């Protein structure tokens, strides 16, 4: 390798327990309240998710190297597609070009495996 | 040419693969190009062929099939036990053993 100009931070991987796992934009990593990298891609590869982290050169000189990992979050509704209904009774007129579908009209529905 | 279409979610919590499919009766009509979550609330922003909409009703309905899933928003390092001497290697790999999946609090 060859070094770099400045802002050089390492990478480390962490594999996700429960697949289907998804960060949000801009998430940080923390160490006793000092944040000191941050979450930047996030691979799905068969049924479990790697995340890559960007810890700051400096920083990992203080984390152990048996250290564990805690991920707080939420559990959210992961989608994958979208689809329009006929309705019992449809209206001549079609959809307008500038449509707002109210959350009345959704329908949440969990898939099948 | 597209034109565009915004659905508001019953759940705040939602989100979705970009670039995901719109269908009607089997075919594709469109794809989902953005969400906003302005507030509490979730609002699709849908893009869909122009000669597709003359087929698709006004009061149509719209069914969202997914899955609950984790939604993480930080990651923290955890000191152990007994911390070793050793810090911690480039390109290091935790395993999902040593990884801990906490909900947070809400007031």
């Amino acid at each position: 390798y060859f070094q770099g100009a400045m802002a050089s931070t390492d990478t480390v991987t962490v594999s996700s327990p429960r697949a289907g796992l998804v960060m949000e934009k801009g998430a940080k990593v923390k160490y006793r309240g000092i944040q000191v990298g941050k979450v930047t891609d996030i691979s799905y590869s068969g049924n479990q998710a790697r995340l890559k982290l960007a810890i700051d050169s400096g920083e990992m000189g203080f984390i152990p190297s048996n250290a564990t990992v805690r991920i707080a979050g939420n559990t959210i509704f992961g989608a994958k597609s979208v689809e329009f209904i006929p309705p019992k009774t449809p209206s001549p007129k079609p959809l307008s070009p500038n449509a707002h579908v109210a959350a009345s009209q959704v329908q949440l529905e969990l898939e099948h495996h």
